[PDB]
């Protein structure tokens, strides 16, 4: 078939399945949405309750995280990095709201929310990444504990799955230690309540883009857009992910723009907006306000505008691809700036001075105070 | 199904699709075409008219560009890039005759021809590209005005899609302006009549193989090959596309050989030849004279013979790999002679003296001086 | 489609169809399976005979090579190498057992069994790379002599496909002899009989994983771990493929692993071992004894385990990605030691003392002396 951007219709989306767990909950968007398809992405969204642990589990595919709320820790346990020092394990690393964390495919890892309120993480799953060579419908996931349910469509973590003996010899222990691994008299789910705890090797993995210093782009009373791209996390190299966060305050809008090299998961996480989004055809296939929690995606190239309203509007963008860049239509170091006014005179048919405004009367980059 | 490169028959292949604008034509080539899918590019060739100027587009493909015929201008729009300085637009680039021009995925860009002559340029669309993420079919294209026809297959310019008001409020304009800007009342097609005009930043994103030094082979009057990759091409590693022009003099002969890594979107430029393809099974899948205008779609491995007639063949191919290498079997330099004379007679049963003869009986490299 | 890694069932292989030459066999592994379909490879092994000459082909696909067996030579007449010095050909390279080698796509090549027993090459074809832009269903192989068989499903070597004359022509060479490469009258098969013969351009291409002091990873009476990545074989950078070679001893196991990156086709070189793999549903897909050339593929992520028996269990794994990384779920430097203490009681419900001797009971890293 291969038609599934050959969209004319996109929908502001929400999950369509919940997965209730002991200490927590796992929020499903519907891959099989066209544009989910599209993209070759999956999300979801974990509420992890405080004093909740995420199991340790890996999916094939890599992982944007934006930590939308709370803080806790994430273990990550991946081959090959050092002990630490009785106990001995891996180094933990925080987790903090406004974190956006890269999750290489198949590195196996827990989270655990060590907060007051309740930690949420909304992440992108990568299905169509390079990296993933399993199916790329859905994401595969594999569990390292528990009972957990499936998260995308007689089953458990992937230790139920060995012959229990082998389980114990493996490990040097006994017999019904190795039953808990397997986790069969487990009804916890992939969440589970605890008392308390306690060069990849030693990078942050994260950057938070809550700090304002970081913004590439203030607009005075606009508000900021910041990026996270291979520069401030080079492990988005290996991934070939990048991400942004923007923030709208009140009637501000991001001019009308398109992503160059990536579709863009627009996730909005506070404040509402009149998003509008076009495509190739010049037709509009987004007519609609985002608000908290909903997402809409962006494919590639497909132009699109942001209108925040009087309480602003506040999204993290999940993008396909390595620093992935967009283009401006508006303002200054937009498309029609960079044309010459002849070029833009001419294409438009106006005058020159009609071109000149049509250049220059939108004086700010990227992000405008607006009139809602 | 993924049979597409199961080819047992080639055609010269020619423009199956016209798009007559009011200053230039585009030409489309049948991108349905068994060897066009197995290939995973479109490729189409815009004749704009003295004076015209194609409108400001950009392809979620990355693309390679040759100019066949005339010069011009074209502005690229990249992200990020420098003003220049009344009026402040980003570099203008010349475009020329035997220019090899590499657009990168996304980049919006427009084009002009400020010569006297028809202005010609054939595009290798690569919609098969990592660096595309919408559909693989057809190359999608954007266009930021006018209300251009679609290429590939109630629609309009971006522009078009969004509010009119959210428009003009964008830019900072009247409403009237703003319905410029979506050419709704617009005739003129996406190659429009104007008067006159007036790291990636700075590179020329071309090379000119028509420059004889540049040559990587020469055979006296036999004739030469140009090879664009990524060592006089930079950008080239992030498109990984790559590029050559030859020449084939009078009777002159282009050696049976085989890419090793990629397709081979072989166009003619001038002359005529006779063309004969060979598959993986031994089968001829293609054995016709190319002329002007024709091309052929050359897939990855499969070998191939190039003898030019009295008027000697003249060809651009396009190439859907970066640093394409190709393997001559006869001549210097080639399988044959790489192989040591026992394996020769061996494996053609042959005398070890009829072996050296095949061996060395072709003292030229990869192009030779021929009887026609 | 798209959903060949559904799996719940995997198999140890055998070569469902054998091509017989006059001096070698060919043995094909059904590229059908659903399980080399997820892992988009197929698998040959040759047996060339003593003073067995394999044709020169080349493959759209790369080629990652395990010589089993005996010792020989390989000529690759990759472009643009340097001639050697009567006769001139390129690099003549050695085989010999325990060597695997990296065949880039598109590489012409030819091998002989210039030893006393039979010279035998366990092939790896990576038909789901990036490098192969031809049908990912098959491996599509083109010869440059004789009259082959196909491999993988009225035809002849690529010469057979060009018109003789041109052939006679481009070699500087009669027709008669044109003819003989064009092999119509050879009834030899791809691997024929011989008397006797006599920076990618300087590099081996091979690494011998039988050199102990390259193991890294070593346990007492356990066996041992070698791994070919981009570091001792740096072609491997180009391929992204990757390969190990393990030896258990009497009764050794290797912990329930899982890998990180990429699919494993694991061939059974000797002895035998019960293998057992678990998807992600935690299902157990397999559960048997591979023994001498039997493979099973491992999809990316699977989880499994490697126990020998008396005989010890020796297999080559050839891995569908660059410096392909697993993680052992039990031992020093596993994913349970990586946990810290409490993660473990409490996603295991378990003692902190239960806990500490599943994290510490097994000293050992990835290699285990188990009992039988």
């Amino acid at each position: 078939q291969g038609n599934e951007c050959q969209i004319d219709r996109l929908t502001a989306l929400e999950p369509t399945n919940r997965i209730q767990a002991e200490r927590g909950l796992t929020e499903v968007w519907d891959s099989n949405e066209q544009e989910f398809r599209c993209a070759g992405v999956s999300v979801i969204r974990r509420t992890i309750e405080p004093h909740g642990l995420l199991l340790p589990s890996f999916t094939s595919a890599p992982e944007l995280i934006y930590i939308e709320q709370g803080n806790g820790i994430t273990g990550m346990m991946i081959p090959g990095c050092p002990e630490t020092y009785q106990d001995q394990h891996q180094k933990i690393r925080h987790l903090r709201e406004g974190d956006i964390f890269a999750m290489p495919a198949g590195v196996s890892h827990w989270a655990y929310n060590n907060g007051d309120q309740p930690l949420v993480a909304v992440i992108l799953i990568d299905t169509a990444n390079h990296a993933n060579q399993l199916d790329k419908n859905f994401p595969t996931r594999f569990y390292l504990a528990g009972k957990p349910q499936q998260e995308h469509s007689n089953t458990g973590n992937i230790f139920r799955g060995f012959e229990t003996r082998l389980l114990a010899e493996s490990f040097g222990v006994s017999e019904e230690i190795a039953q808990k691994l397997q986790a069969e008299q487990d009804d916890r789910g992939n969440i589970v309540r605890v008392e308390g705890l306690h060069t990849i090797c030693s990078a942050r993995l994260a950057v938070n883009v809550d700090d304002p210093s970081k913004a590439d782009v203030y607009t005075p009373e606009a508000g900021r857009l910041t990026t996270v791209n291979s520069f401030n996390l080079p492990i988005l190299r290996h991934l070939r992910l990048s991400a942004a966060k923007g923030v709208l305050y009140r009637n501000a809008m991001m001019a009308p723009h398109y992503n160059l090299n990536a579709h863009n998961i627009m996730y909005c996480v506070r404040g509402r907006g009149r998003i509008q989004i076009v495509n190739d055809q010049g037709q509009s296939v987004f007519d609609e306000e985002l608000s908290r929690g909903q997402l809409v995606v962006v494919p590639q190239n497909f132009a699109i505008v942001k209108q925040a309203f009087e309480d602003g509007f506040e999204w993290v963008s999940f993008k396909t691809s390595e620093n992935a860049m967009f283009q401006s239509l508006a303002g200054r170091t937009s498309a029609i700036r960079s044309l010459p006014i002849d070029v833009v005179s001419n294409i438009y048919q106006i005058s020159r001075e009609e071109a000149f405004g049509l250049k220059f009367n939108r004086p700010e980059t990227t992000l405008f105070r607006s009139s809602g």
